[PDB]
């Protein structure tokens, strides 16, 4: 499924997401954006085995199996695949725990290059959060 902006700020919410290792919610928002497009199904390949899944991107040489990126140690403990589904529970339940390792939203490409020291909260207006 492919989120509205406004729509996947509620169900990131929902979640526990907002201020999440004090991170505001915009910043997610706009991560996702940037880095999926509102879109869970997205997958892209980087040069290394390693491919990109859902919403957020997770990576699987890391955060969950794919069954065929060699590298891989399954810290998310969930098969790839299921970062995909139109529920992001999986996703945003593994990338609580990228976001906690120790390198914050930077560990996202895009949110750092993008989103890091931008007004985010202008993802979220107009929102009935």
């Amino acid at each position: 499924k492919v989120f509205g902006r406004c729509e996947l700020a509620a169900a990131m919410k929902r979640h526990g997401l907002d201020n999440y290792r004090g991170y505001s919610l915009g910043n997610w928002v706009c991560a996702a954006k940037f880095e999926s497009n509102f879109n869970t199904q997205a997958t892209n390949r980087n040069t290394d085995g390693s491919t990109d899944y859902g919403i957020l991107q997770i990576n699987s040489r890391w955060w969950c199996n794919d069954g065929r990126t060699p590298g891989s140690r399954n810290l998310c403990n969930i098969p790839c695949s299921a970062l995909l589904s139109s529920d992001i529970t999986a996703s945003v339940n593994c990338a609580k725990k990228i976001v906690s390792d120790g390198n914050g939203m930077n560990a996202w490409v895009a949110w750092r290059n993008r989103c890091k020291g931008t007004d985010v909260q202008a993802w979220i207006r107009g929102c009935r959060l």
